[PDB]
Order: structure tokens, then sequence, then C-alpha cells
């Protein structure tokens, strides 16, 4: 592997565009601060039946050490168009491209959430957001970063919540995460947190779909109501105390597709987690829209 | 930067149900490569999770180089390579003198005490119990010291895998072990250590005499002894390995026999600690 170009740097570590046997690959180099995400992602990618067109493709994971220095690498497919967050900054969507994106995300999420016997455990992501979705050259997306994932099997009644003090991205946390009332030993609780975050992603995408010559600028969820670099408490205030949800631009109600998407995202945002749609129902609804 | 991950596999040095171990070459140096069967993936996951928690570095612990998952899934553990092989291998083709026998057993005690001890701080470690100590899980280094290998069953203060039945302590065989008490697992390691000390002491020459290499309980259980075979010997009959008369003519072997007795008490809380074993060994000879 030759590391060519740094494509991301934060507290998790860095991601590099790398060359391997002539092909681009993505190399995530973890900080020791996030070593538990490296191990969790490795446990999740050990599932051969995780493999799916809308899940970021695994190549290898390695821990290498000499003396007191440890290197933690995750190597995946490389998507040169980058994340959905990057794509939406500068590009607008037509109806077909908007539905293709959101159906591909629903398809990946339903794949994660549903157990296959024989297989793959049921999986909840816990950090779904537009920076954790990659855009592929076919116009479908794939879901990335399983470092916070929770696994469940109904066949053995086993829940595996892993060992990771990391929490989800604050801007996308559901009300029950922000108020810390979430039932921690309930697998359905985790799926419902993913559905809340999916609704926010739907909103980010729909804003960029043109209708009647109008589009909204890219904004992240709750851009207008919290400080820059919002705290956990900043998010709790708007989501839990103020009962805020992302505003639906009135121009959407002129367009059948955006009217349907607004209905879908509202059914992701109930404060009652058990009222929210399932990923399978979202996928079926998006298979029927326009 | 170009990261070279070119490992060449040269010769297979071990093959079991676990998988295989190869002598390999990495940047001109010998490394050992363990290739796991999918049947024993939990052992790779446990050892990897442990090393991702605490990067153990100790002269008497097999040196960690890398843990690799490649996409079925292939799971590889890469360590230092010890050309003299396992203590089990080594004791079949050599006898020992007083100095080499003590250096072997004190190095094992040193590795085990390092596993067992909690050290506070950024630079520290959780306490660890091995749970499968035996002569095949100890390697002989060129300098005459040993190192402990295989943390697949280790616990920090796997899965279908259980300890090697020949070396199981009485409380494991009678299922009385207090499973939520970390000290219980240390005491299981001390039992197994005592058996290893017996295996090594047999091969130490005194007055021109040596015993043949044998595994513990060779005279009272079959090959691949069952759980019931072991329970009847160790729990019901309370048998222990034989101390030959000739040891009692040798001050070193007399001291070693006393030490192994203090590793084999039926009551696990009566057994010596690894630290107390080290101290005793430093005062022999
Ligand atoms: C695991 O295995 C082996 C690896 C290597 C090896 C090869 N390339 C680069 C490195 C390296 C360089 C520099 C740092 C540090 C420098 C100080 N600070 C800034 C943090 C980072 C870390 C690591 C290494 C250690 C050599 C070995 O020996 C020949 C190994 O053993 C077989
Ligand atoms: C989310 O998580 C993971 C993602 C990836 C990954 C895979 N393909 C492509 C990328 C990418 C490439 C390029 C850009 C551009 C965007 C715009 N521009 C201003 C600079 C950079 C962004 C992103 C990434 C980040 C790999 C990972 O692991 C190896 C991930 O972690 C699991
Ligand atoms: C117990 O466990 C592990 C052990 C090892 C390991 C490390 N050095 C050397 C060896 C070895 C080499 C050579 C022989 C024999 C064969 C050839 N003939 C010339 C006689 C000598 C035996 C043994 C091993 C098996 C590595 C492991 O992992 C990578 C182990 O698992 C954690």
């Amino acid at each position: 592997i030759t590391l060519l170009e740094c494509v991301g740097k934060g507290r998790y570590g860095e991601v590099w565009r790398g060359s391997w046997q002539g092909e681009n690959v993505a190399v995530k180099i973890f900080s020791s601060r996030d070593e538990k995400s490296w191990f969790r992602e490795t446990e999740l990618y050990n599932t051969v039946m995780l493999r799916h067109e809308n899940i970021l493709g695994f190549i290898a994971s390695d821990m290498t050490s000499r003396h007191s220095s440890t290197q933690l690498w995750l190597i995946t497919h490389y998507h040169e168009m980058g994340s959905l967050y990057d794509y939406l900054q500068l590009t607008t969507l037509d109806t077909v491209s908007c539905l293709r994106i959101v159906l591909s995300i629903a398809s990946g999420l339903a794949h994660l959430h549903i157990e296959i016997f024989g297989g793959k455990p049921a999986i909840a992501h816990r950090d779904l957001k537009s920076k954790n979705i990659l855009v592929k050259k076919n116009g479908q997306c794939c879901i990335a970063d399983l470092g916070l994932a929770v696994m469940h099997s109904q066949s053995t009644n086993q829940l595996d919540v892993g060992n990771n003090p990391r929490v989800g991205t604050k801007r996308y946390m559901a009300p029950e995460v922000l108020d810390e009332t979430i039932q921690v030993d309930c697998f359905d609780s985790y799926k419902r947190v993913d559905i809340w975050a999916f609704g926010l992603v739907l909103w980010e995408v729909a804003r960029r779909m043109v209708s009647n010559g109008i589009v909204e600028d890219y904004k992240p969820p709750f851009y207008d109501v919290v400080p820059n670099d919002p705290s956990f408490e900043d998010m709790r205030k708007v989501v839990c105390v103020d009962q805020q949800r992302p505003n639906i631009p009135n121009r959407w109600f002129s367009d059948p597709t955006l009217t349907s998407l607004a209905k879908l995202m509202k059914e992701c945002w109930y404060q009652n987690p058990s009222a929210r749609l399932t990923a399978l129902r979202i996928k079926k609804t998006l298979t029927k829209i326009d």
C-alpha cells in the first residue's frame, strides 16, 4: 500500500486515498483515542454476509506494533466522489437522482437492520449521517463506519452492544439519546435511533432537489437553532426542551415527490420511538415514490 | 509513504484444530505466523482485543508484531519467532543442569507474574489470567529464558474453546470454580504452572540420573484424556504427579518439589502466588 492523498482528518484519526495492486483503496488510520471503534468495525466486517452494494466494501483490517507504538488500519473500497455531505455542498438533484440516493440509503439500512438466518445478525449503526454515506459512480450510496454498531440475534436472544465509550454525532442524536432515557438493553431502541438520523439525512438530501426552479442551500440538521460546533446540551435544548424538528420549506408542497418525502421524514421524527417507521417500510415507500 | 506488508511463508512448524503456525520472513527477519481456522476465530478476536487494550511488552511474553484480518475472512497473528520451539518440544531432546532448569522456571514465573499483576497508569496494564498454560504454550528463546504464548483464552480483570483438560485445576474439573472472581483464574494458572515445573524438573540431571520426558498424569490417564478421566484422578482420588526419590538427594530438586506441592493444593486460595514463586526461585542455589 502507497498512501497518496489525505481525504479526511479529525479526532478519530485520518483517512487516506491509497494505491494497492494499481487500484485506489481507502485507508483509515485510527487514533489510539478511538481504538475501540477499530476493533468494533473489525468484529462487524468479520460477517461475510454483511457484504452489500449499499455498505462500504471491506478489504482488510490490521493492528501492527513495535515497542509501545500501535498502528490501527482499516482498508476499504475508495469512492472518489466522497461522502454525501461533500456531494450535496455543490450539486443539486433532480427527482430521479434524489430518489436513487435516498432509496439506496434505505436499502443499506434495511439490510443492516434485518437478521439473516443460516448469515448476519441484525445490526443498528448508531452514527448515521451524511458524512458516513459515500456516493458511488452509479448514483447509489453506501453506508460506512460500523465502529458504534450494536448486533442482535433473535435466534439466541443475544444483544451485543460492544465496548465503546464513543457516542453518536451530536447533531443527529434522537431525543431519547439526548435526554439519556433510551432503553440500553433493547435492540429495537437502537434501530429507532437510526431511523431518526435517516430522517435528518432525507431532509438534507431533499433540500438539494430542485422543484419549480427553486432549491435550498446545503445546511446540516438544526443549522439555524444551535451554536456552531453544538454541545450535547445545545442539541438537547432544541430537540428535547424546544421540541424542534427541521423545517419543511413551503415550496416542497408544490411538488408531489417532496410532499411525499416530507411525510416520510415526519414519520421518522416522532418523539415516541415506537411510532417511527421501520427501515423496511421506508424502503418499500421509496420503491413506490415517483 | 509506501507500507510494505510482504510476509513470505517459508515452512509450517505446527498444525492442529486451532489452525497452523508458519515460520515466515518479514523485511529479512524470521516471524511466526498463526493462521486461524474459522472454528477458532474467537481465539484471534480475544488475543487481538487484549493487545488493542494493552500492548504487552515483556521478555517472558511472546512478542506481538501484528494481527491481520483479510477478506471468507482470513485471520493471522504475527509474532516473534523462537527457532528452539516450545518447551514441550525442547524437553524431549535435551536434559538440563541446575542453572538452565532454574533459568527456565524463573523466566516462566516472571512472565506469569507480569500477566497476573495490575499496574496503574497510562503506562500500566489490567491483571490478566492465561487460562491455558502448558509446556506447548511456552517457547524457548536462544538466551535460555522462556516466553509464554497464546492469549486466546486469556481474561483481563475463547468462547467454545476451554483449557487443555490434562492441565485443568480441580475446581475446573468439579465445576466449583467461582466464575465471577478474577483471583480464581489466577489460581487455575498456578495449578498449571506447578505441572509445567514438574515436567521441567524431571529433565534436570542429578547424580547422573534423569527422568524421561512425560506429560503430567501420563501414568494415570489415556492420551486425550476425557473431562471425567481427569476429574476422577484430580478431584475424586486427589492424585498429584509423582516426586521421584532421586530428587530428595538434590537441593535444587528438593526445593522445586516443595514449590510444586504449594501449587497443587485442593483449596485454590492456599496456592502460592506467581510473585511468591519468583521470590522462592531467586533464593534456590
Ligand atoms: C511491527 O513490526 C515492525 C515494524 C517496523 C517498522 C517499519 N516501518 C515503520 C515503523 C515505525 C517508524 C516510526 C514510528 C514512530 C516514530 C516516533 N513517533 C513520531 C511515532 C511514530 C513508529 C513505527 C516501524 C516500527 C520495523 C520492524 O522491525 C524491522 C518490525 O518488526 C518485525
Ligand atoms: C465515513 O467513513 C469512512 C469513509 C471512507 C472513504 C471511502 N471512500 C472515499 C472517502 C472520501 C474520499 C474523498 C473525499 C473528498 C471530499 C471533498 N474534498 C474537499 C476532500 C475529500 C471524501 C471522502 C472516504 C472518506 C473510508 C473509511 O475507512 C477506510 C471510512 O471509515 C469506515
Ligand atoms: C504456542 O503458540 C504460538 C507459538 C508460536 C511459535 C513461535 N516461535 C516458534 C514456534 C515453533 C517453531 C519451530 C518449532 C519446531 C518445528 C521445526 N523443527 C526445526 C523443530 C522446531 C516449534 C515451534 C512457534 C509455534 C507462534 C504463535 O503465534 C504466531 C503461537 O500462538 C500464539
